[PDB]
């Protein structure tokens, strides 16, 4: 319904958001973030839309920003829908081998550059990549913004419901909840993608749900 919104969240990160039908959920928003690091601009998960992926770069560059690259948090398209456009523009893409290889499984097309382990510098002590795990799905990472202590959580931080369980991992996901939870207590705002902004009790929230989701 709405169209692409890019609102600041806090000094040098927006938060962009696109809105989605979902067949049995309703109106369900998309969060993704633009992390400006001196003068160049980092996509934490693209739209959704090769047009929607151009608006939120053709904003940044209007404003003086080169797209410096994007990393996506998961496979599903609500994080790598930009990824053909990006790549068609010359712009480095980024995801885990875990997820370029769940993409290319899906005839999809794949970040242009990858990267594996625990933890990642996308940007050396300034964007961290952080794979708590499967949970969501069996690749979801996080991505962490040291200075101002902001987390983007993606699709892994479910506080009120766990979503659609299509490709999650329900065996797993309380242990890398709880590994999430234990890494990042001391972040000040956490991102959802499919939810508002909240504060570090959003991992607490999620363990919750997670658990929740095994038994029954
Ligand atoms: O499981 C999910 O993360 C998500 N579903 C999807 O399949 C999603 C990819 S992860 C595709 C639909 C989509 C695409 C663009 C923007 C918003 C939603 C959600 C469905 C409904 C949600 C709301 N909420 C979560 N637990 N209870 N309800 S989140
Ligand atoms: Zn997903
Ligand atoms: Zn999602």
């Amino acid at each position: 319904l709405p169209d692409l919104k890019i609102e600041k969240l806090d000094e040098g990160v927006y938060v962009h958001t696109s809105f989605e039908e979902v067949n049995g959920w309703g109106v369900v928003p998309k969060h993704g973030l633009v992390v400006l690091v001196n003068a160049e601009a980092y996509l934490i998960d693209t739209p959704f839309t090769a047009k929607d992926t151009e608006k939120l770069v053709t904003w940044f560059v209007e404003r003086g920003y080169k797209i410096k690259g994007s990393i996506s948090s998961h496979f599903h398209s609500d994080s790598t829908g930009g990824i053909e456009w990006l790549n068609s523009r010359s712009i480095p893409t980024y995801a885990s081998e875990l997820t370029n290889e769940l993409l290319k499984k899906d005839g999809k097309v794949q970040a242009t550059n990858s990267f594996s382990g625990v933890n990642y510098w996308l940007v050396k002590n300034k964007i961290e990549v952080f794979y708590p795990g499967p949970g969501h799905t069996p690749d979801n990472v996080v991505v962490w913004l040291p200075e101002r202590k902001i987390l983007f959580g993606g699709c892994f931080i479910k506080p009120y419901g766990l979503g659609n369980l299509g490709d999650a991992n329900i065996e797993a996901w309380p242990k890398s909840a709880k590994l999430l939870k234990s890494k990042y207590g001391k972040a000040k705002l956490v991102v959802p993608s499919h939810s508002e902004v909240g504060d570090a009790s959003l991992l607490k929230l999620t363990l919750e749900q997670a658990v929740k989701g095994l038994n029954e």
